[PDB]
């Protein structure tokens, strides 16, 4: 019945939204970090986490990481939002 | 049957409690950190985590973060506890 | 039927084991850290994590934290292992 | 029916794949860290995470940890991939 087709579209939508929201959080945290790293205070040490190690990196390396990561996240988020878009439309047609 | 209505209220209550407890933990960890940061020892470096980066911050920045975060958590916790309150009352009326 | 009573005891046992194993992991990680902190190398900075902040602590503070945490974990682990013990015995009697 | 036997093989395969992928991620993160640690920049502080403590370690200690961890992960990954191999073959024979 339509109720079942809708529930399954809703289940898919929730899973996509959950993945998408996790990526936006990480993306926003890195943008916040970029604002601090590029602020006026002269010295701020920065570390990058790799599994269970924290390795010191430079301001330039940190900015590079933030910019590349944002690109990967923006792309993944755009793709997921377009899938959410399609599903919301199907749900609307029902 | 009442058993089913109760089970569904119980399911909702557990999910709210789980979210609430996660927030109280983070809130209490930051209050503990504040006590240390404002203690007598002269020098303690502090870092703030943003996704996979750790960025050095000052004592004043750390205290600001702790106070703002506590406000956000206290508010979210109060709202969830009020929802738990309502549900516990419904469960009692049944 | 006995199969159902056994499945439910098995479900409970798995959940207890999962909680217990998580605590033993954290406990063992802190014991490993203690071995390093008390080793010969003269200077090793140490930080303690509180939610999203890392705060510098001394060797003595780190050892204190490790010892107290081990006590809390050992106690929680002993209590869970005794519950696992009871269940395994019930499963055996069936 | 074959559909049910296949679903159960698929369920097992997904769980194995999920464990395997988690290990490959950690393994790749440590290999990335090794590349940075052994790069030209003269001074980079390194910390290792043990539960809620971060303890400073040397470049040599970090490399040792990365190499041992890779061995443990490579072995666990090879064993899981061989189990995935078997299941994919069963699924093919059905
Ligand atoms: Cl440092």
């Amino acid at each position: 019945m339509e109720a079942v087709r809708a529930y399954e579209l809703q289940l898919e939508l929730q899973q996509i939204r959950t993945l998408r929201q996790s990526l936006e959080l990480k993306m926003k945290e890195l943008e916040y970090a970029e604002g601090i790293i590029t602020s006026l205070k002269s010295e701020r040490r920065i570390y990058r986490a790799f599994s269970d190690l924290l390795v010191e990196i430079t301001k330039d390396e940190a900015i590079e990481h933030i910019e590349r990561s944002r690109l990967v996240y923006k792309r993944e988020i755009e793709k997921l939002k377009k899938r959410e878009k399609e599903i919301m439309e199907e749900l609307s047609k029902l």
